[PDB]
């Protein structure tokens, strides 16, 4: 909408206040102008029609518990926006500051949340498996990098490049949960995953056996349930990632860990430069290597790390 750009104030999901970027005319919208061509949070509802209306409010305060998840959607979306145009140097998803769309209370009790083709959505989570979804910023971020992801590599939603798509939106989600330094971890979901047990998520990066996701390709799911399993084998590359990033010894295969930040680097590229959509497990590899080598040249620690990290989850 054609309007005034103003700052509102409101509470996100888990009970935090944050101003939010608005657009004014008549009402307060959810209409962020500060970046790129816009990001627009929308009320589906509890209906499943998409995106539904552009979020209104009458008086740029959004501290109702209805207002929460698209407060969350809305914010985490711009810190994701921040992420990838600070980090990577790379505007919006396509990489030419397309509008961000988001729509909240999709459906009724709806324990899940994704990317569409064209925008994001978010259910509200029946309350006891899952709070709304979007309080997560890596729940927000992840479903986010499926965007970047269908722009760049654009890999294939089914088996291993479809494994490498689920893995990349959670490392990214991950990267961007610590960007934003508040309470950053290597699980995903975890602030709105039931809200009565601590310490649970849906996925582990550091673990992924946590949850009964292979961290081996010996390991891998070779069935069609999950598309080819693009959520279960995620945890092998997943493992990788956090190898590469903080380190370790996997069935007897050390790693020395560069950071997150070159983690973040060398599979941004991997990403942008080298990976296709029908990439699997190995093309990975030799992406990630060549990622490396281009940034800090065959001899460096980083290239050695990238191999190790691989070796140890069995993918050569
Ligand atoms: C954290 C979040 C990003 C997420 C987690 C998620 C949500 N669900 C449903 C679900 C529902 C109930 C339980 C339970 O324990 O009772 C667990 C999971 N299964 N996985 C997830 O990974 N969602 C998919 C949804 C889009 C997938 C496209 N097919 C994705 O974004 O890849
Ligand atoms: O835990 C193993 C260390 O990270 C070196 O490798
Ligand atoms: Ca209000
Ligand atoms: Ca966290
Ligand atoms: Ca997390
Ligand atoms: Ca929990
Ligand atoms: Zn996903």
């Amino acid at each position: 909408i054609t309007g005034t750009s103003t700052v509102g104030v409101g509470r996100g999901v888990l009970g935090d206040q944050k101003n939010i970027n608005t657009t004014y005319s008549t009402y307060y919208y959810l209409q962020d102008n500060t970046r790129g061509n816009g990001i627009f949070t929308y009320d589906a509802k509890y209906r499943t029609t998409l995106p539904g209306s552009l979020w209104a409010d009458a008086d740029n305060q959004f501290f109702a518990s209805y207002d929460a998840p698209a407060v969350d959607a809305h914010y985490y979306a711009g810190v994701t926006y921040d992420y990838y145009k600070n980090v990577h140097n790379r505007l919006s998803y396509d990489g030419n500051n397309a509008a961000i769309r988001s729509s909240v209370h999709y459906s009724q009790g709806y324990n899940n949340a994704f990317w569409n083709g064209s925008q994001m959505v978010y259910g509200d989570g029946d309350g006891q498996t899952f709070i709304p979804l979007s309080g997560g910023i890596d729940v927000v971020a992840h479903e986010l990098t499926h965007a970047v992801t269908d722009y760049t590599a654009g890999l294939i939603y089914q088996n291993e490049s479809g494994a490498i798509n689920e893995a990349i939106s959670d490392i990214f989600g991950t990267l961007v949960e610590f960007y934003a330094n508040k309470n950053p971890d290597w699980e995903i979901g975890e602030d709105v995953y039931t809200p009565g047990i601590s310490g649970d998520s849906l996925r582990s990066m550091s673990d992924p056996a946590k949850y009964g996701d292979p961290d081996h390709y010996s390991k891998r799911y070779t069935g069609t349930q999950d598309n080819g399993g693009v959520h279960i084998n995620s945890g092998i590359i997943n493992k990788a990632a956090y190898l590469i990033s903080q380190g370790g010894t996997h069935y007897g295969v050390s790693v020395v860990g560069i950071g997150r930040d070159k983690l973040g680097k060398i599979f941004y590229r991997a990403l942008t430069q080298y990976l296709t959509p029908t990439s699997n497990f190995s093309q990975l590899r030799a992406a990630a290597v060549q990622s490396a080598t281009d940034l800090y040249g065959s001899t460096s620690q980083e290239v050695a790390s990238v191999k190790q990290a691989f070796d140890a989850v069995g993918v050569k």
